[PDB]
C-alpha cells in the first residue's frame, strides 16, 4: 500500500541502518535513538531527513509524517518544518534547519508563530525572494498544540492534481487547511523532507514514522 522507496522503514524494527535508510539523507545532528529519529538532540542543534530520490506523482499522493516535540514548553523561535521543494539547490539550513530562505516550494511549519502562537503555518515560495518568517505571509494556518508531548501526532498531506490540485492537510485526522494554490507537484519532480532547529532549552523534535502512498487514501 505505501511506497517503500519513498517511506521510512519501521524505525524500531531496523536491524541494518545503512541498508534500510539508503534512500534517506541524515542532515546535521539527527540521530536514530531507541526507535525514532531525534532531529534536535542537543542544545542549539539542527537536524533533517531528506529523501534522496525526487518524487514524480502519478495520479495523486498522500504523505503521512508521525512526529512529536518533547521536553520543552515555553517561548522559543525553534520549530519543525515539512518540505516539498523543487528546482536546483544549495546547502543552506538557515530556515528551520532545512533550507535557504530563498526556495521554491512548500514549507509546513510547526512553531510559535509570532501572532498565532502554537500553530501550523503553510508558506509557498517561488524561489525569487527570501522568506522572512516574521513578515512574509503564509497562505494557510491552524492553531495546533504540539510542545512537550510524549504522544505523537500525524500530519497527513493529501494532494490530487486530478481534482484541480486539491491539497488537504490534516493533523491527527482533523482538517487544518485545504487549498488549491499548491500546483507544482502535479507537473514537476520534487524533494520531500523534514527539518528542525531548537535552542538552549533543548526542545526535542522527533520523527517516529513517515509513509508516502501513490494515491489518496480512505
Ligand atoms: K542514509
Ligand atoms: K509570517
Amino acid at each position: 500500500k505505501w511506497n517503500k522507496g519513498y517511506s521510512l522503514p519501521n524505525l524500531l524494527e531496523v536491524t541494518d541502518q545503512q541498508k534500510e535508510l539508503s534512500q534517506w539523507t541524515l542532515g546535521d545532528k539527527v540521530k536514530l535513538e531507541e526507535g525514532r529519529f531525534v532531529l534536535t538532540p542537543g542544545k542549539n542543534t539542527k537536524g533533517s531527513l531528506w529523501l534522496k530520490p525526487e518524487y514524480s506523482i502519478k495520479d495523486a499522493m498522500t504523505i503521512e509524517w508521525t512526529f512529536r516535540s518533547f521536553g520543552f514548553r515555553g517561548s522559543t523561535k525553534g520549530g519543525l518544518a515539512f518540505w516539498l521543494k523543487q528546482g536546483n539547490e544549495g546547502d543552506s539550513t538557515e530556515l528551520f534547519g532545512g533550507s535557504s530562505k530563498k526556495f521554491n516550494g512548500l514549507m509546513i511549519l510547526l512553531r510559535l508563530d509570532d501572532k498565532l502562537g502554537e500553530s501550523v503555518t503553510a508558506y509557498l515560495n517561488d524561489g525569487t525572494k527570501d522568506l522572512d518568517i516574521e513578515s512574509s505571509p503564509y497562505f494557510a494556518s491552524c492553531l495546533f498544540q504540539y510542545q512537550d508531548s510524549m504522544v505523537p501526532s500525524t500530519l497527513r498531506l493529501t494532494y490530487n492534481p486530478l481534482d484541480n490540485h486539491l491539497l488537504k492537510l490534516q493533523m491527527d485526522n482533523r482538517v487544518c487547511f485545504q487549498t488549491r494554490k499548491v500546483k507544482f507537484m502535479g507537473s514537476s519532480p520534487f524533494r520531500i523532507g523534514t527539518s528542525a532547529i531548537n535552542d538552549a532549552s533543548k526542545e526535542s523534535f522527533e520523527i517516529l514514522k513517515m509513509k508516502l502512498y501513490d494515491g489518496v487514501i480512505e
